[PDB]
């Protein structure tokens, strides 16, 4: 019974294989077949290709020694180069996005993956190229073993006792993936259950038939997400008693992500390994009040004003002169602020659901609050401890509740205060909305552990405070890049509620989400992802 | 008594002034003279400029209003732009550094400073230019006073009023430094002392002859510090009882700071600022058994083949798919092995210091120590327990003794074993070297109080492990961008050490310090951030 499957690199996890290129070298250049092929391979195990493979000498080393194998192998043309034939070969080799789908859902189901790869020790000029395949690739999977690090080469029988030795398990447990079948045999003559991989799809008939695990033609898959032990935690000290704690991943141009109402860092799991695999340096906040970030308990240190105060600090301390801010519910808000008062510190804006409406100066907050039902929570919010009491209550009950798809909801947002509570008619243990595990929930509830509801509430008991400050901002527009996501299903941030953007941001950019709820993040999460890539890369450097 | 000196920005913080470029556009377009300026102040407090310099409209909506102004004014040009005349004057606008080294000067002294300033909320697409120059800028003074934000203007006597609040203090206590005469009037009609700003020398010897400190032909001042409190500290779990911690600072091209022994992310407090404010993302480690990075007891755990793995997973959890590798004394040893074993992910490597040397086959690691006097002190370190106790006995006397310039030195290297300890003929009170003051020493004092010597001292506890692990690259060359820094007086990393590098690195580039001792970022600060940013400007991106 297998528990373990082993894949190859070059014409299994990534195509073209560079292989085909040599092949294919020799026939636009009308050169005898199998002439390059056959250099690639001269003297065997004691030649130079086995030394690169072994990791004795590095690929800008064997350049040379390859060029002296193809000429005694050989006329040959005027301006032939090995140099540019594997530059042009190695960029143009991208990941097998249906075979790492198919190792991704072994390992979901409990299989040890591994990469079992003959490589180089890659020290060209433009070696960064194969250093993010290998990055992102390798992230997906329990082991990478390459030859030039341990000095081992398929098919000499001691790099399979390494590899059944790293895994842990014996052979019969073992399925191999490989598109030679030179390099298959010893994993075969062992007792392993052996894949030759020609075309993706066969290949994945045979490891489905043989695994038991459905691989071909699964409903689309989600995005990658984060184990946050597994990230680089930041912590920065804004003020004496205030420290913001950030989590972050990539290079790039800095993208900062503030969440919403009662949110993480975490709920943009989705969008961190995303944007970073797009080529952006993200930095998702744990807002003030939140997580990790300090929660000091008094009101007016959640005022819009030293909200945003705080994040320009944030920047001054990591040494950022700008960051693209992206924002969702209260933090979509603040992002909104940040491009009103500093925007120059501000490389584009993004909002999701929540819309940008200017201070009305002849109407009172409250007065405007209350002018729409769906809001009537948020006067509920008002009274210092009542909310805090019922959220702080059952936390995982809080969390079950909130977190759930339009088609699921066991929330109305209206009649709140008259019901006297958020909860009242919802019951005491919620199911598990589609869009959260248990594990996911039991993150929010140790998160909220630490400091609880009453920061975090904070956010909404400034509203004549944020109103005050946000009057000094009605002769200006927001003219610097901005988008906006609308949710359909979005029952309190209505789509419907940024109908008079264009009047402010004037060359603002949209997109919208059909069938997504307020948790946009996790209801939608490839569709976030989809826009939010697409905007950055046209309008964000 | 004054205690407190305000500086206007233009003019006056950052040179050339803006109202400079409207009479030299008059004059290059031979238009009647003060024709645009006469423009930018139509209307008065009523005007256009007002509500720009009052936050009441933005930088952008100002444009076409200031195009009206200078229509009917005059006949103008044929492709004439108030928006190109701007863009050009705020991009032209660099920092007065002798002004801002007075007000650094004053500030060391005990002043409060701040910046007074009537400027926009520069929302143009080149608006980032602006928010750069007054990231860098503010950070060195305690307040920043913008007229946009405040919506107050000078001349108006209730922006004084406000200054003299957030300042808390009496007009007679505070000078005011000001290109304008106008707006200096109502500072002076209060009480407080005024300079009018003309040429910087003249103002600066109206300063000192008023303050009674020297500011004028002052010795060069050190590179800007760090004030650990300050900074964004950052976290990554490597593996279940490992995380490292490291400081960051800046967006653009990442920089991994790699410290030595014993040392801590500290010891790169004068590269931080400098090498982000030259346009580099900085990464200053917590080396594994360092402050607040894990420091686990075992010897294995310091091998560095498991150092290297772990700093590539640093990057791996991070979201880097490379960064530039700058390394000193240990730290210059293992970046040496990052671009041997893992060149793919080092952008670039630079090494204070610590020279590559290939491993001997031929010699045992421990013969080739003991074939080097100076070397002593590291036969020292191998027995466990024993360097750990006198290093720990008292931590000032072990950093006050150790870091010293080469004309101040208390330790010698060589005969450490047999005089039975490094600090043996070290007085019990040492003085404090001219390169750390005493509150540095503290700092080093408290970090070392949490792990103390022994992970740290496992780093030379490797040896063999380390030698066998090398041999495995002795066919390699590191062929990618590499920097080589020299200190003329590092009397155990001698720079003739490094004079057979370029038989493995060809294409290494170098850089010498005269003068240096082994501390060689504290002891030259200003040469090492001149040599780096140099380097990292012409070969890394
Ligand atoms: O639940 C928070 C929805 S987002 C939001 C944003 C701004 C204001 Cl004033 C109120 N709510
Ligand atoms: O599950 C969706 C209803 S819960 C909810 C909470 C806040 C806002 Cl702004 C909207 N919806
Ligand atoms: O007082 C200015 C805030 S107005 C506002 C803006 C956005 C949302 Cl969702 C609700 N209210
Ligand atoms: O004090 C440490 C000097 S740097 C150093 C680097 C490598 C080796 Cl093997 C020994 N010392
Ligand atoms: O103060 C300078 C002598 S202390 C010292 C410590 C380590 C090394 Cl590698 C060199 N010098
Ligand atoms: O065994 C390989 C390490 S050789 C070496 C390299 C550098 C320094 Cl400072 C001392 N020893």
């Amino acid at each position: 019974t297998l528990r373990a499957a082993v894949f190859d690199l070059d014409g299994v996890l990534a195509l073209p294989a560079v292989f085909g290129v040599l092949g294919r070298t020799e026939e636009a250049l009308a050169l005898p077949r199998g002439l390059l092929n056959d250099a690639f391979q001269k003297g065997g195990p004691e030649g130079a290709t086995t030394r690169l493979m072994k990791g004795e000498i590095t690929l800008s080393q064997w350049i040379p020694l390859m060029e002296e194998n193809c000429r005694k192998c050989s006329c040959l043309p005027k301006n032939f180069s090995i140099k540019e034939i594997f530059d042009k070969a190695i960029s143009a080799r991208k990941i097998n996005r249906p075979m790492l789908q198919a190792a991704l859902m072994l390992r979901k189901k409990g299989f040890t993956t591994a990469i079992l790869t003959n490589t180089w020790l890659d020290d060209r000029a433009e070696r960064d190229g194969l250093a993010q395949l290998m990055c992102e690739l390798k992230m997906h999977f329990d082991f990478l073993i390459e030859s030039c690090q341990v000095g081992m080469v398929k098919p000499e029988p001691q790099i399979y006792k390494f590899l059944l030795d790293t895994l842990k398990a014996s052979p019969s447990e073992v399925v191999f993936l490989d598109d030679i079948g030179a390099n298959l045999k010893p994993a075969r003559d062992l007792g392993m259950v052996t894949i030759l991989v020609q075309d993706t799809d066969t290949a994945l008939k045979e490891l489905e038939k043989v695994t038991g695990i459905q691989l071909l033609n699964t409903p689309a898959p989600l995005p990658t997400s984060c184990n946050p032990s597994d990230m680089s935690h930041g912590y920065v000290t804004v003020k004496p008693r205030v420290r913001l704690h950030f989590v972050e991943l990539g290079s790039g141009p800095a993208v900062c992500l503030c969440h919403g109402f009662p949110e993480s860092w975490y709920s943009w799991r989705y969008q961190i390994p995303a944007l970073a695999q797009a080529g952006y340096r993200v930095l998702a906040m744990d807002m003030k009040g939140y997580g990790e970030s300090s929660a000091p308990p008094e009101i007016e240190e959640y005022c819009m004003e030293v909200l945003c105060k705080e994040m320009v600090t944030f920047l001054d301390k990591l040494g950022l002169s700008q960051a693209v801010f992206i924002g969702h519910d209260w933090g979509g808000m603040l992002v909104w602020y940040m491009a009103l008062f500093y925007p120059e510190r501000v490389r584009a804006v993004a909002s999701l659901n929540t819309p940008f409406i200017p201070a009305n100066p002849n109407m009172s907050p409250l007065e405007s609050i209350k002018a729409n039902p769906v809001f009537d929570y948020q006067l509920y919010f008002q009274e210092p401890g009542v909310a805090e009491a019922e959220l702080e209550q059952n936390l995982s009950r809080t969390f079950k509740s909130l977190f759930r798809a339009s088609d699921e909801s066991v929330l109305s947002m209206h009649k709140v205060c008259e019901a006297g509570g958020l909860f009242v008619n919802s019951p005491e243990e919620p199911s598990l909305s589609r869009m959260v595990t248990e594990e996911e929930i039991q993150f929010y509830v140790q998160q909220f552990k630490k400091s609880g509801f009453r920061g975090p509430l904070n956010w909404y008991r400034n509203m004549e405070r944020n109103w005050k400050w946000a009057c000094k901002s009605l002769g200006r527009k927001i003219l610097i890049p901005a988008l906006m996501v609308t949710a359909e299903k979005d029952f309190v941030l209505v789509p419907q509620m940024s109908q008079h953007m264009e009047d402010w941001i004037p060359h603002l950019k949209r997109g919208h989400i059909e069938d997504c709820g307020h948790w946009t993040q996790m209801d939608k999460p490839t569709e976030v992802n989809q826009i939010l890539i697409k905007w950055l890369d046209s309008d964000a450097r």
